[PDB]
DNA sequence: CAGCTCTGTACGTGAGCGATGGACAGCT
DNA sequence: AGCTGTCCATCGCTCACGTACAGAGCTG
């Protein structure tokens, strides 16, 4: 019934999550839009069943168990950062309009051209979908996860692509079913790191 | 025909919320 | 022993920042 300490879900519709962005960062993860709980905590992933912040411990991105009260302390500490494609609050991602999502990756890429990050994660197929689309002009037939074939454009910016960290999809249904991606992320990360300190 | 886009629908786990009722102590 | 109320283990149900896919409609 009451899932927001009495708080309305048309109030928390008006509120909004801010990006955790700064410089020289490894990892920008970039949700789809924030949803009820996260405009509620004002922190990103708080939801007791996202498996955000369990796959970035099982796969060793952190080393102890974190949770969305840490968000501001992982550029620093980890070189990960915070975005989302739709700023708006969204119960999920079959409410956002083709419109909210185009108008979503201009302001995205934007923000990816200014921050550049090594690596811009997306947290969810359908946001690469249409991020594609509309900034490399290219729609493939079988659209797969982990590394993408283009860099952010005028940016050496590589894209990332994982399963949505939410537990509404089936198809990975538990955080260890993701953690893969993390893995190979984590890997991604240590090796462009390690060609840079050598 | 055939390949495309668009829309509707079905799908596995694990966590939380409200209801239920057994266990149990305080009281007389 | 009989009564009463709280605690809390446990259950049923819901559902979470989606995703894959069939099939209708469209187009070359």
């Amino acid at each position: 019934v009451d899932r927001f300490n009495g708080v309305s879900e048309a109030e928390l519709l008006t509120k909004t999550l801010p990006d955790i962005l700064t410089f020289n960062l490894d990892i920008v993860i970039i949700g789809i839009a924030p949803g009820l709980m996260a405009a509620y905590k004002g922190h990103h992933y708080p939801g007791p069943g996202n498996h955000f912040w369990k796959c970035l411990f099982m796969s060793g991105l952190s080393e102890v168990q974190l949770n969305h009260m840490d968000d501001h302390t992982l550029p620093g500490k980890y070189g990960i950062g915070f975005t989302n494609m739709v700023e708006r609050t969204t119960p999920g991602s079959k409410d956002l309009s083709s419109k909210e999502f185009r108008e979503g990756g201009r302001i995205l890429v934007q923000k990816l051209q200014k921050y550049q990050p090594r690596i811009a994660v997306f947290n969810g197929k359908c946001i690469y979908e249409i991020f594609s689309k509309e900034v490399f002009g290219v729609k493939v037939k079988n659209l797969e996860f982990g590394l993408q074939p283009h860099k952010i454009p005028d940016t050496e910016t590589l894209c990332y692509v994982m399963p949505s960290s939410s537990a509404r999809c089936a198809q990975f249904p538990r955080a260890q079913d993701k953690v893969h991606y993390y893995i190979k992320l984590k890997d991604l990360r240590d090796q462009l790191k390690g060609i840079e300190r050598n």
